[PDB]
Parts: C-alpha cells; structure tokens; sequence
C-alpha cells in the first residue's frame, strides 16, 4: 500500500529480485527455518549487492515499512520475516573470497556457513562458527558464534577483523579496530541492531584432519557420564571439545534396535590437534559409561562441520557457571520425558579461548560461564504444539536457578524481554548508547532488540 | 593494450571487479588448483551477474582477446587461466535457490559444489556430483559430473533441466528439452565449447543418512581385493558404490604404524538407501582382505560429500569395458612404485543408472564403460616434476590397450589431441555441427576443444 514515486525510485536503484504477495515464489520465500512463524510481508527484496541493500534500507525508511533482515533464516525467534513490512533478504549475497597468503576470508552477509567452510577448507583453513552447515553467517556471527573450534580459537566475533555495514540512514560504513570502533564493538555480539552487514572479514587458521568420536550412553549410566563430562572439562585442554545431546535414540544400524526411540545421551567429541594425540584423549573420555553405536574417524574439518546431526521448533536456553549433581538429575529426569524424535536437550561446554577474552572487549556477554544448555523441542504435527513447548518450558523452569544470562542466538519468539538479562546492565547501557548514535529511530527492531539511548 | 572506448564501454556495462596485472590481488587471482600452470592474463574480469558475463564475452569478442572461463578453477588441463587474454571469472556468482516443494535447485555458474550441497541438504535434498567439495559446479557439470550418488541417480547432467547461457555473439539463451534442444544436448557433456553457463537448474532427490565405510588393505592382498571388487560390482545393486584408491598409507591413527608410508589400497564404500540394509551390504564387501584402519559411520550426505579425501598435479585417465587379471597386476605393479604421499591411483566403477541412459541422449560419451582408472600424481616440489609425470604416463601406457575413450574432465594440459577419441567420431561430428551454429569463430577454445563445422 505504497507511494508510487518512492517505489519507482527504489526499483530504479535495485538490481535484485522483488517478490510480491501475488508472485508464485512468495509463499516459499517467506518461510523460515522455524515453521511455527507464519508471516506475510508486503514485499521481499532479494538483494544482490551492497547498493541493493542501501536502496532497500532507504526505501523502507521512507515508506515506514517494518524491516526484517534475513541472512540464512535460522532465527529461533522468527526475526527474519515480518507481517506487513519488507524483508531485506540477503540470501543471494553469498560470495566469498579466500586468500591463502593472507589467511583471510571476505564473505557476503547472506552466506551460508557451509559455503564459507567449503571455500576456506579448499586451503585447509577455517574460522570458528556453529555446527550446522546451513546456518546463516549473518545472524550467527553478529550474536557471537560458537562451535567446534571455539575452545581453541574463540568465537566467530573473536576472529572478525572488519565489517562493511549499511546503516539506517542509507550510508555504507567500514567498522574495525581502527575505524568506527564503537560500531565494531557493538556488532561483535549486538546482533542486527546497528545496520545490515554486507561483508564480514575473518582471520583464518590452519585446520587439518580432526579425530572425532560420537557414541550413545543409556540413561541408566546418565549420572556417571554427565558428572565425568562436567569434571573433565573443568580442566580439559583447549584442544578437546565435548558436548552432550540427550535425545531419543535414532533408529540407526550402529545402535541396537532395543535402544531405538528411547531417551539416551548422545556424546560427540573432537580433538583439534594431532589425530594420534586425539585418539588418546578421546579414548580417555569415551568410557564413562558403555559406549553404544561408537563411531570414530579422522575427518577433514569441513566434514566435522557437515556431520551434525523437522518443521516446528521451540527452544529455551541459558548459561551455567557450574553443573551440580542436583542439576544433573534434573536434566536426566526431563530428558526421560522426551516425546519427539527430533527434540534434543543440549549440554555444551565453552570456556577455553572464549573465556580468555576480556569481558569488556566485545558486546558478547557471559564469556566466563562455561556451560550452555539448550532445550530444543522439534516436531511436525501443528496440533501438538502445546505439549512440546511445555516440555522445553518446564525443563527450563526446573533448571532456572542454575542458569544465568542467555545466548541471544538461541532465544525463542516469546523472549523479547530477555535482552536486558542476556547482556547485563553495563553492556546493555553501553550498547544503548551505540544505538542512539547509529539507529536513533530503531529502524532495525526485528532482533534481540536494544532500544536507543 | 586495448581500445579505450571498447574498454570504457565494457567497464560501463560491467558491475563486477576488474583485476589488472598491477593490482595487489592479481598474482593470487590468476592461480588455479593445478599449480604447474603459471599464466598471466591481460585482465581478470570477476563477473557478478549475467549482464556482467554478456559484457565480458562481447568485450573479449570485439577486442579479440583469448577467452579463459573460470568456475571453480579445478581444470586438470589448466584451462581456467590464460597468457595474454581475459579470464571471465565466475567465482563470485555462487547464488543458489532451492525449492523444497519442487525438489529443484538453481545455481549460478560460479558455484562451488560444497555451497550447493549445503543449500540442498538444508532440505535433505541432493543431486549427483563429484566427491571434492571445492570443485566448481561449472566445469564439472558441463563435462558430465559423477560421484557417490551417480550409480543411483545418474550423472549431474542426467538431472539438469535447463541452463541460462551466454553465447559468443553476446546473446543470452535458455537451453532445455523444449527450448534450443540442440544446445541443451551439447552442453550436457560438451564442456565450455558453446558459451558461458550463468545458471544451472537441477532436479533434486531426498537423500537421508548413508551408511559409509573406509578401510585399508595391504598391497599383499591386492589381487584378491581388486578381483573381488571387479566381480562384486558387475552385479551389484545401484544402491552400492565402492571405490579403490591405491596410495601411500596416510599417517593416521586408525592405522598401524608399520603401514604408514607404504603403498596400500584405500577402499571407500557407501549404500544409498536404508542404513540397516547398508550395514548388511558393506560388511559383505569389507573382508576381501584384512581391513586396517576401518572407519564406519552413518553420515548425512553433506558429510559424505565433505569427507574426501597438493600444489602440483598431473593426471592420466581413461575408461575400461572390463578389468582383466592382466590389467589388475599392472595396476598393482605401478601402485607399488608410488613415492609421493599425495599421489593416488583411482579405481572407480560407474555403471548403474549412468549406463541406463541411451548413448545418443547426451553428449557424454562412454556410458557403457563402467570402470574408470585415474593415475593422479600430486606433489609439492617443482624440481621433481619429471619423475611424477613419468609415473602417471608410464602407468597409463602400460594400461592403454585395455582403455578406451576418456573423461574430458580428467584430461591434463598436454592432452588437447585426445578430444576426438574421447567423444567418438559420431558424437564429435554432431558436436561440431552445434558448434558451427552457436560458436562459429571458436571464441570458446580453452577446453577440450571442438572446432566448428
Ligand atoms: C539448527 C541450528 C543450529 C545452530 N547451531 C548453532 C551453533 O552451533 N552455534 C551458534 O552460535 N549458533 C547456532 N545457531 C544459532 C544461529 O547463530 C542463530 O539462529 C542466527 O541468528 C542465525 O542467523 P541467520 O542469518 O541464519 O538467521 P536469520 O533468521 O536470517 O537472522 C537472525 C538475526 O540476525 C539478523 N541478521 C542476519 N543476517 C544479518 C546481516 N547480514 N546483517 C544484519 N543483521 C543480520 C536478522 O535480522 C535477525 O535479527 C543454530 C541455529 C539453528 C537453527
Ligand atoms: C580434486 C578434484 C576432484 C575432482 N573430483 C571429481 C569427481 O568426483 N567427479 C567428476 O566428475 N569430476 C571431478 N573432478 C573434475 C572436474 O569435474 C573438472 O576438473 C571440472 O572441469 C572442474 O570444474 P571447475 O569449474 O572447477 O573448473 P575450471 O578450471 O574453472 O573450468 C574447467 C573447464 O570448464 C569451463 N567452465 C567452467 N565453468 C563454466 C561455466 N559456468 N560455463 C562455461 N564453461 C565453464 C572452463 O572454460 C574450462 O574449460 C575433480 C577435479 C579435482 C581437481
């Protein structure tokens, strides 16, 4: 319901694709990974260049259209699609340049992680990021970004060296340690609040074959496995990463059919370092219970990335400073109640290099909390929403006093209120000052939102 | 030194990046995967859109510049870089659209395979392609394209539904079964001979987790393993793929320290189908020798793709109709002479769905030859070029009388003359007829070249 001259100026400056509610590919272009989010934008603007983004930002600003920005569409809160506004869709901006000599990568703001890992691994290089290949680099890096390499090399933001960004006034800025360093501070963990990142520059590291193990323990041996896990990681070397996924056992041939469809602890571990030393380290942590369905391999890092691991999702997540035996029994009891074969209760351990960055150095909070738990409900039948949502919420409720803060990138669509708790008073206020400078009208609000001033 | 108005018209129509010999990133941008190829283009034109390619093709045509086209830069013949001409570099055109409803993907002509597989596997979908994720989709598809999925679902070209292509006169055409079907026939196996493909459209298939095994046999049981392999694949189901790589044993922890550095047979297999059936089938073929370093897993297809497996390369390859005992001892004798730790002698079995497509249906030749052998020499030291090339060429000549044809995508920089034998006379001449229509002046000649008329 738009101004004809503003539209004509927009389309005149726009070399991407416009998708209207009447167009065929409207219904698919508006779907995101969280299929509980069903929203109808006025327009989807599939940008293909930084000038495209400039045009779309300016057009939304002048039209007063609610702006959703979409990288890979993995927002657990559904932030990358809007009712009645414009989607500034970056999914066609997925170009990457990798320099081996520089050991640097430049990636457009709509890249998927798997394309970035593919390009860097052509030269045996990598930078830390999440564990699922089709996650967008856009939202993930801007919230921090952690995965297999983080204990060794830090968060994705700890390897980011500069961004190209389009601000709410239509300008293009570079942000780095030497240019607009307040903005470069804020985008390292402050989400999409401050503008559209059209390019990320990363330092890369040499990562060769990785020793990897995945196995399944019966919940019978739950208390010993989890306590071994929490105790080992308190003093584990940086090179070891080890994560627990409590879930129904998949009906896979390495597992006895007995265990199929029943709650188990799936344990995944890797050693970022010499595979022969990795074999030693993994063996010392594989035997806290009897491992079933054991898979061991020496993998290219791109294949570790591709290994992990569902239409409707709901998550509740937070950090812990410690995992007591009492919290451990809580996790095991709620895991025993898992109904869907797609649902997981994730237990992750960060720390290491993530924890050695001074807390004030970026906008990412809670570096000093090493534990992360993610109650990730996933299902197919829309008529069962209440039961699955209830499982994640009741599990979070049972763990509440052990949990603090929160990872903005695991928030769900009802968790707008958690933004203050997530960053903490000092950070939130410091960010609120960056927002008043760079987004004073809060044009970019579909995110873990930081209102200006 | 070029016409200033032609240059200026070119630049006026070009929104991509131009890299000149004086620019910093020139020396890296002109490098390709085969590091024995050292060439200095007059200009590198990094195209970002189909109109960019139109501009570059016409500019090369009016200027009379020798045209190299670059997708992922994996040309074993070094065709993606030239001395004195223009490189039409597509590497920034890697946008992909996947429709889950349609089971279709559209990919730009500069895509790397890993980016494509990431995008399709977000929906548990795939289409057949090569086994190394940083191969370009461009050269691979135009030559045929085969890999883990091919025995079940055919070649990449057997799932291609259309292309957008820029021809030598600057026009943009669609080629499909219903539009320009002579061109659609030629691009399915005829290489870059007929124009620059700016977008590929593919049918996709649902590919869930695949049971996979890799193991190593001593060359001592070589005859037994290879004869079991050739005998088993003659009657194997489509769902089974099984490939042998003769090579020095990598210094990996799953293998006994003895074998490290010694010629071995690395055997890799997967079952495209039910993993429990896969487990049964793989166990039935893993014990033709004593398997060392056995790795078995149930993998997402994207992780299979990422699993496989150097600065200077030289390959000699061909097809066989049968693998006799005489040829098998030949393969084992030359494999024993492997000195490089990056060199592989590959034994592949195609057949299956690839062989069920009528021979005249595409320009891909030799569908009815199921075996492929590839002597893939790889090394680092430019001073050793002669010994490694000699190992690959001597191995080929010893196997030559069992060999017919050749896959254009495995041809080395000295194999320009192998083009007629590869396609065969009947196909080659029909291809020359399509070339006379669409590229009459042979503008596109850095490829396994088919001269017009
Ligand atoms: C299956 C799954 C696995 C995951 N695994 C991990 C993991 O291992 N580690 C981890 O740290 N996280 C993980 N995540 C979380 C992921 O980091 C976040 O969901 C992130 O927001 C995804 O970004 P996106 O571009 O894909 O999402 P979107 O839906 O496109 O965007 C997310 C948010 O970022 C904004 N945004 C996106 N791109 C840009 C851009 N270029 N410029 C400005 N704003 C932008 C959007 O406006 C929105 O606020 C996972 C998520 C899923 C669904
Ligand atoms: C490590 C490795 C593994 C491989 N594995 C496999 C495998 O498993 N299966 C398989 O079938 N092949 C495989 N190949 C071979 C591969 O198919 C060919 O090398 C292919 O030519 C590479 O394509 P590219 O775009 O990466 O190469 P480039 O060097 O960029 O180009 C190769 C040729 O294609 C032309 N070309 C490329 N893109 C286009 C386009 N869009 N339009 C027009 N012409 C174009 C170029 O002009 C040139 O003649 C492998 C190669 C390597 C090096």
């Amino acid at each position: 319901q738009l101004d004809p001259a503003t539209l004509a100026a927009f389309s005149a400056a726009f070399r991407g694709e416009l998708i209207w509610p009447s167009d065929a590919d409207y219904d698919e272009a508006r779907r995101i990974w969280n299929g509980t989010i069903d929203r109808r934008p006025a327009l989807i603007a599939r940008c293909t260049s930084t000038p495209d983004v400039v045009a779309a930002v300016s057009f939304a600003r002048k039209s007063g259209l609610l702006v959703a920005v979409r990288g890979g569409g993995h927002s657990m809160a559904g932030h990358s699609v809007c009712d009645g506004g414009i989607v500034i869709d970056l999914s066609l901006m997925n170009s990457i340049k990798v320099s081996r000599r520089l050991r640097r990568a430049r990636a457009q703001g709509g890249c998927l992680l798997g394309a970035f890992d593919t390009a860097t691994q052509a030269h045996m290089l990598a930078t830390p990021a999440g564990v699922v290949s089709h996650t967008g680099l856009g939202g993930m890096v801007l919230g921090g970004g952690f995965g297999w390499l983080s204990r060794k090399y830090g968060l994705s933001i700890d390897n980011l060296t500069s961004v190209e960004i389009v601000t709410a006034d239509g300008g293009v800025l570079t942000a780095s340690d030497t240019e607009n360093p307040d903005l470069f501070w804020a985008v390292r963990g402050g989400g999409g609040n401050f503008g559209v990142v059209t390019a990320f520059e990363f330092d890369l590291h040499r990562v060769g074959p990785v020793r990897f193990a995945s196995t399944y323990y019966s919940l019978d041996e739950g208390p010993q496995v989890i306590r071994a896990w929490r105790d080992h990681m308190a003093t584990a070397p940086d090179e070891l990463t080890w994560a627990l996924y409590l879930r129904l056992a998949p009906p896979l041939p390495e597992l006895p059919a007995d265990m199929h469809g029943k709650p188990v602890i799936c344990a995944m571990s890797c050693w970022i370092g010499d595979p022969h030393e990795g074999e030693r380290q993994l063996e010392s942590i594989l035997h806290a219970g009897k491992p079933h369905g054991l898979t061991k391999a020496t993998l290219p890092y791109r294949a570790l990335q591709a290994y992990s691991f569902p239409d409707r999702i709901y998550t509740k997540s937070g950090y812990l400073n410690e995992l007591s035996d009492e919290a451990t029994d809580t996790v095991l009891e709620h895991a025993a109640d898992i109904a869907s074969p797609f649902t997981q209760l994730e237990l992750l351990y960060l720390g290491g290099a993530v924890a050695r960055v001074p807390d004030d150095a970026t906008a990412y909070p809670n570096r000093q909390s090493p534990f992360v738990t993610n109650l990730a409900a996933a299902w197919m039948d829309p008529t069962e929403d209440a039961r699955h949502t209830a499982w994640a919420r009741e599990g979070y409720r049972a763990l509440a006093g052990h949990l603090s803060g929160g990872y903005v990138n695991f928030m769900n669509p009802g968790e707008a209120d958690r933004t203050r708790e997530a960053y903490g008073a000092a950070k939130f206020e410091r960010l609120q000052g960056v927002k008043a400078k760079y987004d004073p009208t809060n044009l970019f609000r579909l995110n873990q939102n930081i209102p200006p001033s």
